[PDB]
């Protein structure tokens, strides 16, 4: 069955980028937020939301970090913080009829680092109440593994290398991590792979 009925009407496909150094940087901020909204039955995308993000705790990208995810300084230099970058989400939620009890949707994410560890140990540094809409999500490793019978061993590119995908753009970029995730579940889907939120 291809493309067989799926248990939700859109899938939102999230893939930060945060601060960075080697050693690693401590704490870690948010610096891009890409949302991709993908039809439930198709995976097409219909709607993308993407806003870069302004640091504070440690205002300046090191070089590590701009050679990692190619986002320069003048990229996050005048942009909102995460606080109001949150209350922008709403808001494109809303527009988007997204928050209709009836409307079902679930984020999707390339592990379970995004919304188990970055956002939820953000927001608590700074006193931030986590949008309920965040406290559920697919794990695409997790699911990919139920998909095709094995564990991925590098993420996106193993995960495009098995299903024989030529990657999208640039790694560690957000939004192109978000443009493949989309391609791969579209693919997944197209093997009969219905998607299950994963998050416990
Ligand atoms: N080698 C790596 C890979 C990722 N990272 C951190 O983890 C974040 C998320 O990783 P991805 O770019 O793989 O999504 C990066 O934005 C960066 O802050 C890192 O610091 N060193
Ligand atoms: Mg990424």
């Amino acid at each position: 069955m291809s493309f067989p009925p799926q248990r939700y009407h859109y899938f939102l496909v999230l893939d930060f980028e945060a601060t960075c150094d080697k050693p690693q940087i401590h704490p870690q901020e948010i610096i891009e937020f890409p949302i991709l909204k993908l039809n439930g039955r198709t995976m097409e995308i219909e709607s993308t939301f993407h806003m870069y993000v302004q640091p504070v705790v440690h205002p300046q990208l090191t070089p590590f970090c701009t050679e990692l995810t190619g986002i320069i300084q003048a990229m996050v230099d005048g942009q909102p913080s995460l606080q109001q970058v949150l209350e922008r989400v709403d808001e494109w939620m809303a527009k988007e009829g997204l928050l209709d009890p009836n409307v079902k949707s679930i984020f999707v994410t390339c592990g379970d680092w995004d919304l188990k560890v970055m956002l939820p140990g953000q927001c608590q540094y700074l006193g931030l109440p986590v949008a309920d809409y965040f406290k559920q999500w697919i794990n695409l490793k997790k699911a990919y593994s139920f998909a095709m019978g094995c564990w991925p061993k590098n993420g996106l590119l193993d995960m495009n290398k098995g299903l024989s995908l030529q990657h999208i753009g640039r790694p560690h970029s957000g939004i192109d991590d978000c443009k493949n995730i989309a391609n791969i579940m579209k693919t997944l889907a197209y093997r009969g792979f219905i998607f299950k939120q994963t998050s416990k």
